[PDB]
């Protein structure tokens, strides 16, 4: 699957993403865009093989446990094979695991340097949440 915008803005704000731990919900549809251009089933490997995973690119390094990916860690307590559900459930819990973790949206690196200093509100408008 992938979102178009405001269908993303629409599943995001149901599952109360909109202001978690201080960030607007455009933030966390412009990083879906950048993190993984709104697709679900999005992969990419990195040089420490770890693996980014799904509309979040959440990384098997830290956050999720691929059966592949050394000193991994699995803060979020879950395969990396859930985060790639159409399904944005698990990504999400994630997500507010990692938003959470004390170093906020920076955590996502597509976010820091194409959302942050942005106007993120475009994200959602004209969405008529
Ligand atoms: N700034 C924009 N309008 N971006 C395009 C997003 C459109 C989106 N895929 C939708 O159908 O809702
Ligand atoms: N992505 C960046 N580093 N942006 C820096 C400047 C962004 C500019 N203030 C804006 O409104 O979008
Ligand atoms: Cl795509
Ligand atoms: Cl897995
Ligand atoms: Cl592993
Ligand atoms: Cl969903
Ligand atoms: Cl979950
Ligand atoms: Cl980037
Ligand atoms: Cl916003
Ligand atoms: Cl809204």
């Amino acid at each position: 699957k992938v979102f178009g915008r405001c269908e993303l803005a629409a599943a995001m704000k149901r599952h109360g993403l909109d202001n978690y731990r201080g960030y607007s919900l455009g933030n966390w549809v412009c990083a879906a865009k950048f993190e993984s251009n709104f697709n679900t089933q999005a992969t990419n490997r990195n040089t420490d093989g770890s693996t980014d995973y799904g509309i979040l690119q959440i990384n098997s390094r830290w956050w999720c446990n691929d059966g592949r990916t050394p000193g991994s860690r699995n803060l979020c307590n879950i395969p990396c094979s859930a985060l790639l559900s159409s399904d944005i459930t698990a990504s999400v819990n994630c997500a507010k695991k990692i938003v959470s973790d004390g170093n906020g949206m920076n955590a996502w690196v597509a976010w820091r340097n194409r959302c942050k200093g942005t106007d993120v509100q475009a994200w959602i408008r004209g969405c008529r949440l």
